[PDB]
């Protein structure tokens, strides 16, 4: 049964207490899947089963992706799933999704993510048992559950840092991929060529209520300012917020279909998925995973990067996706054409989708064909996906 | 690909802050993993993809599954997932193994859950953004994520409470039920019915390090209380502590494959997964959801209720069990023989994968070979599974 | 003996989470009693004991009083004390110290108050022993330990708009007197009446120097009709004639009068006498009324012998009904203003206006002064104090 | 004006989480100030000023004196007032009472002090504003404002474990200090002794009431341990627990009089405050400042060590009293003949007014006249004052 990917839509991706800071992650769920379906052809009576990417569901309330299911509109007869694969999650929900297609346990599904990193809580380890004594911490949950190693409790962006002198990674080199990803983020805002895998988002306030159509960091960054920016995570440290992905808020869904049932209702899906492959290694050479990734993607599908003709691979770190073109030997003018999350944002839970719906709306926008999504994964894991446009 | 279950482990399940309170829920997760693939007569190297279930990953650190399978000894080669179907993730995480190893994806898995409801923090909403003046909330993670409604904020036994009192359930019929689960519970300890389900986990006391191997609850649960119990959901309920589930820490794996990847490696398979199915509706109407699941697994499957040798109906309360047993028409005698949920503990996260696998124990033990698994899930869900010994 | 105010200064009064947010409470405390010393025109070795009004004592550190006198020069040879009756506490730590200076106990007494209401932290209850199931609060120590009454709860705007309809005091009443104040507040700034008092602040964030009160600043006159209320859907107190949340400190020396003649000082002030008034909680915003009556029944004066008065704007209603009942001219009443216009740092307050009465006694031509505020708990204190 | 003590009682002192964890620091100073008034001969209408020392009221709600004068049936025309001169708060109470006496302000007052460690809360400094990101800190507002000095946060232990070293005082020396102090402590509760001062308080829990009438540390504490306990405050350090003082609830509460006044009523009095004196110095030096306190307060009352009968220094730390005792040359059988701190227990907001009140006790009950009672404070001060019985 060949899996195809028939709509998709995604939120703007909403920086640290930005745009989207007074939406619940839930919320921006429901405008990408509310979108994904009535972008499709379909009726929400007819979706079967939702799973979406979640990676701080604190204070999100009971079953996330069920709450985003049903305001997204979606029967109470839809059975909904929220996982975690952490910066994967929404790559792994897409995954999940096209494994069950081939296995005949549904016909049709939707597979997004979802993150508020603005409203992830604040959390108190000893408060159930009783402090009892002393002083105590207060544990960011973005931070504690998100973005610092178990073992190590080291920033994500402290092992990059690590991982990229050991590479060789100089200020230099990774502030020309940055400065361009600006520019390139900005020269689709606009050509107005994410307008297409975007939908804009009615947002409340006290100063009236407004309209979110744009992605929000790169109207407010300066390009200038760049080789100036303080180090992030070293005192003496190359890496810094211009050529580190942002913390925002976004989601995106997507409806998969078999072949078959696509070709029964005559809806016209826009690609289909040709395999993907998990890479795993240690935790410290997360930013590596992609490589790996790839290369078993690369392995199962037949393809090469030759026959890629697009490729979206997160910018988590300048270097992962420089480290990852420099070995795969990747063409810089065939990666992240409208730019990456180091310029537009990284909603841990939702990105996976996104760059694959970014790389599907490239294909098209380019027309192109075959692409190549890959992202990299705080545990030291990367998920690779390979699809072509129809 | 027929799929098979090769073999199983589950930890004790330990009362509210008591016999597994020491151990995080990773950790919990790590000794089953472990515990699971050696009983399968295979190596850590050997494990493809794990799944693992949680509902309250609230400090438990990045990626819970990626740390209960490194500490187990998996390889960092093997990938890791975290899911979260509410109470039913263990059930759903050994149904996406399932799908995925038909897919195709992978010949070798461990899917499972883990959870300590014991260890589940606290947070602040607004910590982080500023309470700017008057009082605030400080809201326990399991409570607002874990064990009431999104909707209306109201506990899973609310909602319990008002379908017993509709479906005309009284106090006395619910005992009942309940002064059988404990009589089987305490049962299976005496005679050691579930030792090979069992394994044990290694505990810090004040008096050094002791081993725990048997259920907490049986043993700190007084039979000839239980008519006189206080309610827990409504002033002048039906539903009390004894009726309804308790609050429990532990974990719970199963390893998964291919029929002729066990049969390649020269192994004895303990069941077959005959089949699975999903049902959803109303989150107000999830203690019948059950009823639907064993009806799509019916269907799904060929078999009725006469074709099936014994049950396992998760008793989050015993109503849940009555009313799928009443309208089923299933057999007392035949259904949760060595007790349930009300008796032995509702580990949130485990529950799902755990039953699966007293139901393998307790079809070789009493010699059945035809199984039915199902329980209700919080967002009017529920999930179901059919095996087979071999 | 007889007991001298030699000098004084206190802080501007920011808004809530506003100009003197970047300061802690201590930290003002310091500038206030450092502008003290130096305009009584002694040394900081002279002082012998120091007493401050704090109400909100959370997070500030080990002994509030203590730490203010060392930072603000004082030597560790100073005695410090740190004392709270609510919004009285600065006119305490005035009586406080009166009645030192009155015993031989000492000769040199720096007394007031110090309030970061803005930096007033929040406090868990259950969290040492264990929240174990069931969700819990997060309480304001604003709210828990100054504002709210404590055997029900209530804040004290609510008990002030149940007072007012009781007493029977209209919006219109009230938003009158509210706008009154603002004009009064809003000319003493431009007119400069206040920098005798004031003593400005250096926030560093560059660095800029806060000289003026802030709210009045940033109060329309335009809106005070137009204003919803605060305490009761169906309401007669709004932002404008309720008292406003303030950082602010004030601090005052005082001597017997053999040591301030002793030192060739010419002090401000004497303190002719002093009194307190303590009744049912509920009835807070009328013991001023006792307060006044007591320190008349004491000092032996009447109404009459008063030139101007200085009654604490906690609720424009709490003047306006000391100005009923003991028969007083809104013209000889909080002159360059109150509370309601310029800010009330709880604490600092009671001290605060000892200083602002003697500033206008004087610039208005005047002899004998009048302080009193009300307090929760259902309390209030009087000063009587004459000009040199 | 002379004044005089004409009665006063004192609550049994909690230990830390102990037999008072369950009254407020209010409803203790309310036991006190009730039994000071009955045992006065006075009528509580009689009571004009109430002054109550309480060095933690964060959470005790507003006007904790106030809360406690009206709970002990003081009616609302007697106001209230609460102070804090950190560990000798409830002795500067009572000075403040004498002064206000002398100078005409009142005729009867009550002073004392009252704290309940037990139920002091925890603080979020950085919650108003917000916590923005990254992980922050909950403060135990008994160390940040009761425990810890202001400049350096180092424990008053921490301070007296230095000085300890630097006036070469061994472990051996403050231990057989301890050990004198525990078995005058546990004599003291046998005999009946401290009954005379002490005021019972009633309690609830589960079962019902219970009668508190024994200080708690004596009871709790074992003789024998005494030596081998860890080291406190520093690594290898020679401060213990059993020569520190506890942490510890209850409340103390005496009224106060001028001579007149007392006879204008007919009352006999106890006895007559003489002098009180006050010492100031660095805050690293507080533990020595007892020594400057009896030094100003020779100086100010004419009295000399051999006038003083007996001595209530209270014990800090055993370091305190020995270092006190060396210096101006006492002999441990003139010197808190009942136990001190280290033994009983130390309410900081209440240790002040209470050791006035066993200073008294002893003097009546030992044969003695004269009477000096001294105390450290946080923040390089000490109060002490002298009396004489009558
Ligand atoms: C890097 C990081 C520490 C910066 O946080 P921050 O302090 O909030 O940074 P901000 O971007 O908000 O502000 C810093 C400056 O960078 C600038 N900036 C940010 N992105 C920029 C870009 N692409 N180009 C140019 N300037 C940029 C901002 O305009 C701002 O300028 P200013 O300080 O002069 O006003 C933070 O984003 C982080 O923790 N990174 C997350 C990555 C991570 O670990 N997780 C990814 C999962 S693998
Ligand atoms: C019902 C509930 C509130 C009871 O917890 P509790 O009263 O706080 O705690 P306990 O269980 O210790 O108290 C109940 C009492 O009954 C006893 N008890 C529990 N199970 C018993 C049983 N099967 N037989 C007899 N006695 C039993 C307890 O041991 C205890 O005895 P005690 O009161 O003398 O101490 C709690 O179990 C709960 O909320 N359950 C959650 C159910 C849930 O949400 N699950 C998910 C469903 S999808
Ligand atoms: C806090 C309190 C002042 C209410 O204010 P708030 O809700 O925080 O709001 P603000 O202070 O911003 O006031 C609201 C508006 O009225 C304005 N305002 C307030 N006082 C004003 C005045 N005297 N004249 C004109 N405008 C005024 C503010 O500037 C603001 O204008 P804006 O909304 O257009 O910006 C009031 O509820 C209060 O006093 N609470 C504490 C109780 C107390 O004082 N107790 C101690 C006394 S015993
Ligand atoms: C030092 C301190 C923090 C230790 O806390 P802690 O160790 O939790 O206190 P504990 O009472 O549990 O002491 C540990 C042991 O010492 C024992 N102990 C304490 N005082 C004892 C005594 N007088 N005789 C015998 N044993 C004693 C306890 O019984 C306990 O034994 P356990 O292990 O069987 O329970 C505490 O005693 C203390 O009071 N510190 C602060 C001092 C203070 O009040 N500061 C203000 C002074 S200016």
């Amino acid at each position: 049964s060949d899996i195809v990917i028939v709509a998709g839509a995604r939120t703007p991706m909403g920086g640290f207490q930005g745009s989207l800071a007074g939406v619940s992650a839930v919320d921006l769920g429901a405008v990408a899947i509310r979108e994904a379906v009535q972008r499709a052809g379909i009726a929400a009576e007819d979706v079967q089963e939702v799973i979406m990417g979640c990676v701080l569901p604190a204070g999100l309330k009971q079953g996330p992706a069920r709450q985003a299911a049903l305001a997204a509109g979606l029967p109470a007869a839809t059975g909904c799933t929220t996982i975690n694969k952490l910066c994967g999650s929404g790559m792994k929900a897409v995954m999940l999704a096209h494994d069950l297609l081939k296995a005949g346990t549904n016909q049709v599904m939707v597979a997004g993510g979802m993150e508020s990193m603005s409203n992830a809580p604040y959390v108190l380890e000893k408060a159930r048992s009783g402090l009892r004594m002393g002083h105590g911490e207060i544990k960011d949950h973005m931070f504690l559950d998100g973005l610092e190693d178990a073992r190590t409790g080291r920033l994500m962006g402290s092992f990059a840092q690590e991982t990229a002198d050991k590479y060789g990674v100089t200020r230099e080199e990774m502030d020309a991929y940055a400065i361009e990803s600006l520019k390139r983020a900005q020269a689709a805002i606009a050509d107005g060529s994410l307008a297409a895998e975007i939908v804009p988002v009615t947002v409340t306030s006290r100063k009236g209520e407004s309209v979110v159509k744009d992605d929000e960091q790169p109207l407010t960054a300066n390009l200038e300012k760049i080789p100036s920016l303080r180090p992030a995570f070293r005192k003496d440290g190359t890496i810094t917020a211009a050529n580190a992905s942002s913390i925002s808020d976004g989601a995106s869904a997507l409806v998969l279909m078999t072949a078959e049932e696509a070709q029964r209702r005559g809806l016209k899906p826009l690609a289909r998925i040709v395999g993907h492959a998990t890479q795993s290694q240690d935790p410290s050479e997360f930013t590596l995973a992609p490589i790996g990734a790839m290369t078993n993607l690369f392995a199962r599908t037949g393809w090469s990067k030759d026959d890629v003709d697009l490729f979206e691979i997160n910018e988590a770190f300048a270097m992962v996706t420089m480290l990852a073109m420099r070995e795969h030997g990747l063409d810089h003018a065939k990666v992240n054409v409208y730019g990456g999350a180091c310029a537009q944002g990284h909603p841990v839970g939702s990105t996976g989708s996104r760059i694959i719906l970014t790389l599907i709306n490239a294909l098209r926008q380019k027309g192109g064909k075959r692409g190549v999504a890959s992202l990299c994964i705080g545990g030291g894991e990367a998920t690779a996906v390979a699809l072509e446009l129809l």
